[PDB]
């Protein structure tokens, strides 16, 4: 039995590359054998059956004469190994040795071209790309809060949300770093800064409208045991591998269309019948309008440089590659335990995590600076190895996107609002807001933003009233 | 006659003209030193020397003396470094072109302890454009003025400390126009750290306004650093309004802050000696304490955060990517941007060196929006690295640190002054809250909180501020 690269080159006969691809090879054989023997999912639920079928899948691979075709690009995977050997030291920050996981994924197929499993398989065998699960934190926000709210037509690109101080149900303040919050802001600013309260209100709105949020997340392969959590949009109650989470940003980057992640393409018996072949099941999870609007937002998350120095780092390493159409989002857990940076061009998504195996804190700036700088170095290694793999294509608004002229101040169409009895003529600076519904944005009404108390609205309307 | 590098290697021999940047700059300055020495030797008075045909005669005589004579001219120019600077601009200059044309450039590397100029960049390519953008060009230093003319003086005079609050509330010039910053009429109260990081304008306006109300001799300070500003009675002076400088002079103001407040006059010539042994000129060390050590070291701490905040420069990010270990040196700096983005400045120091940097167009037209935020910052990280590669210890590993004379005060985040009770317009109030350490350069430290706790701000501003404070 043999395991090969995408081109056919032998990886090995039956150091992360071996164990990862063999393991997935095995899971594939497992499904196949259980299918071959008509084991129902009840018996499959059973633990000693599980052990038996696992063992049988493994021997079937050793004893069989199987050709196992992987999706791994040798040059690219190899360059990624070198990148982490050469530049992994950039992660270490005086909190101990910082572990890393990266998965490089073709956005149009979901194939995985290469990955980084950890700083050094010899030193530490944990596989941080495929096995370790950590809260994805704020990188949850585009997928589960904002993207869904837009796809449902509850929100456009320049909609306003409350970042006024507010409490969880226990009465503790919702915090972001040191801040209890500020006031109204646009989706764009909420996203660039990664504020927490606007995300809380958004998911709260989705529950109020009874939106099938599980539907969305499950179509991307996400398994979240409990959706009834106030901090869910922030990453609370969620734990994901780098591979699975990469698959989510693949969905946004591929114009809303999911392709299931995979590292095994084909398994052929000695006589050459396919025991397993990868079967494309493209799923439209977000509308093309919603995914393309989200792309324009996530472009500016990087551009703005508020929570990541990535675009600066990359410019200094390779100004040409800095000009590809990068979009992305960062994540940071509450005690700086885990940092994420997810990056896409139209062709590829590169998911990246860092943290400690025992879950203890990183440095304040581990995500903003170190992982950003390490990931720029990695992206540049992938380029050198395979020089047009990223592409210079641009993300663009889908024709079905609807434009609205809204007031900058309310994110809604200008007109008459009643403000404590005195009805007023809301006028002023306007912007183009992008929506994914039919009618675009509504007329401005008193409760114009996502979230906010009465005290907040009093206060906010006061400022707008300074006409 | 020969001009050499600091180590004695010959840059060039000087011959009469028939009828790069490095040659003409050093020659032009050698000539200025010979001018001084000839007027001297002939006892011409500096009033006699205001006679204009007399400038001409003594300038021509100084040119001739060098041409004819057998003079050894020792410059301060470090050959490997200067050479690395010329390669860096040739290799990375293109990073400055942003779509508005051929972006010109001036850089001056200075030793903070002596004022010696180790190297410079005169421009993009002497053979295409001979204008010397390091020594000749004068442009507004824009916001890079603020630490020198506004905040550093106010701290020095005891009128403000590291965590003093200043107004950024909307305010007008005397002519009724709003003071603008980018596109913003302003915000509210903010710390000195925030005013400096974002480079707001209203806090500098109020700072200079204070200095003027106090009768502070701002001119005294600036002139001790060699700055020539014809009119100090300008509202926007602390933003760079009514100031034009060369990169060499302006690098010298930053050298003064970096050197714990002690100015050394910039120079490119260290010695002229004749074949017979006469030393016709030798650089005389003349250190001047322009700001106190407490002020300069306080200012150093704030300028460290200007760069690390990355608000108006990507520099520390660019440099981290090029050379992480070099990025860990103790960098401090300030950016400048003129109103229409005509001119971008970035000034950088470690304890050992100051590197000034300007970009812009010879004809003064606009650069792109991010020319200084990103392009200059990235080109200068490349320059700082090339200097490093040429001379790996030259930037040094020393840290900037508070002088012992600095006075520390425990102060309210919200007011910048000691906690206590305040006349909040009938209803005496007890001000409590978040505490921070504030550094002062005086004897006594910060005040107890007064009603008017900030630099600047109207009656209505203070109603607004105090209302929001009290809400605890
Ligand atoms: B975001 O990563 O910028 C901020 N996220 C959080 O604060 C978050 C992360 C994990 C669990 C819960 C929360 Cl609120
Ligand atoms: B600073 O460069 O960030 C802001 N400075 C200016 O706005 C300025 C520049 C030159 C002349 C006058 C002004 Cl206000
Ligand atoms: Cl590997
Ligand atoms: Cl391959
Ligand atoms: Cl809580
Ligand atoms: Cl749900
Ligand atoms: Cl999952
Ligand atoms: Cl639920
Ligand atoms: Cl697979
Ligand atoms: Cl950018
Ligand atoms: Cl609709
Ligand atoms: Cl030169
Ligand atoms: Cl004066
Ligand atoms: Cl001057
Ligand atoms: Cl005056
Ligand atoms: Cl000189
Ligand atoms: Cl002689
Ligand atoms: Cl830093
Ligand atoms: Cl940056
Ligand atoms: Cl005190
Ligand atoms: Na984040
Ligand atoms: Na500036």
């Amino acid at each position: 039995s043999e395991i090969t690269y995408s081109d056919g080159t032998v990886i090995a006969s039956i150091d992360y590359l071996y164990f990862t691809t063999l393991a997935e090879a095995q899971e594939r054989m497992y499904d196949y054998l259980a299918q071959r023997d008509n084991v129902s999912a009840k018996e499959l639920k059973n633990e000693a059956t599980q052990k038996f079928y696992r063992d049988l899948a493994a021997k079937e691979i050793e004893n069989g004469g199987y050709k196992i075709t992987t999706t791994i690009d040798q040059k690219i995977h190899s360059a990624m190994q070198s990148a982490v050997a050469d530049y992994g030291y950039l992660l270490d920050d005086g909190t101990g040795r910082v572990e890393v996981g990266n998965v490089l994924m073709d956005n149009q197929t979901g194939a995985i071209l290469g990955f980084v499993g950890g700083r050094n398989y010899q030193e530490n065998q944990n596989n941080h790309a495929f096995d370790t699960k950590r809260s994805p934190a704020s990188t949850t926000k585009p997928l589960l809060a904002y993207g869904i709210a837009i796809d449902q037509g509850l929100m456009g690109s320049e909609t306003i949300l409350s970042n006024y101080p507010t409490n969880f149900a226990n009465g503790n303040p919702i915090m972001y770093a040191n801040s209890k919050g500020t006031g109204m802001m646009t989706l764009g600013e909420a996203l660039n800064y990664s504020w927490n309260i606007p995300a809380y209100w958004t998911y709260r709105m989705l529950r109020e409208n009874g939106v099938d949020v599980k539907g969305y997340m499950e179509k991307m392969g996400y398994e979240i045991p409990e959706y009834g959590i106030e901090s869910l949009p922030m990453g609370g109650g969620i734990e994901v591998t780098v591979a699975q989470h990469t698959n989510g940003y693949q969905t946004l980057a591929n114009n809303g269309v999911y392709h299931q992640k995979h590292v095994i393409s084909k398994i052929e018996a000695a006589d050459g019948r396919v025991v397993y072949e990868y079967q494309d099941k493209p799923v439209q999870v977000y509308s093309k309008a919603t995914a393309t609007i989200m792309q324009g937002l996530l472009r500016e998350v990087l551009s703005s440089r508020v929570t990541t120095t990535f675009k600066s780092n990359l410019t200094s390493l390779n100004p040409t590659l800095a000009n590809a159409d990068w979009i992305g989002k960062t994540g940071t857990t509450g005690q700086d335990e885990n940092m994420w940076l997810m990056l896409s061009t139209p062709r590829l998504t590169l998911g990246g995590w860092i943290g400690h195996d025992d879950n203890h804190s990183l440095s304040q700036q581990a995500g903003y600076s170190n992982n950003s700088n390490y990931m720029a170095h990695l992206v540049n290694a992938i380029q050198q190895a395979s020089p047009s793999i990223w592409g210079n294509e641009r993300f663009a608004l889908d024709p079905s996107v609807v434009k609205s002229e809204v007031l900058k101040s309310t994110g809604q169409k200008p007109g008459k609002v009643s403000v404590e009895g005195k009805e007023v003529e809301v006028t002023g600076s306007t912007v183009t807001s992008y929506w994914a519904n039919k009618s675009g944005a509504p007329a401005t009404s008193y409760r114009f933003a996502i979230g906010g108390s009465d005290a907040d609205y009093q206060n906010a309307w006061s400022s707008i009233v300074g006409s």
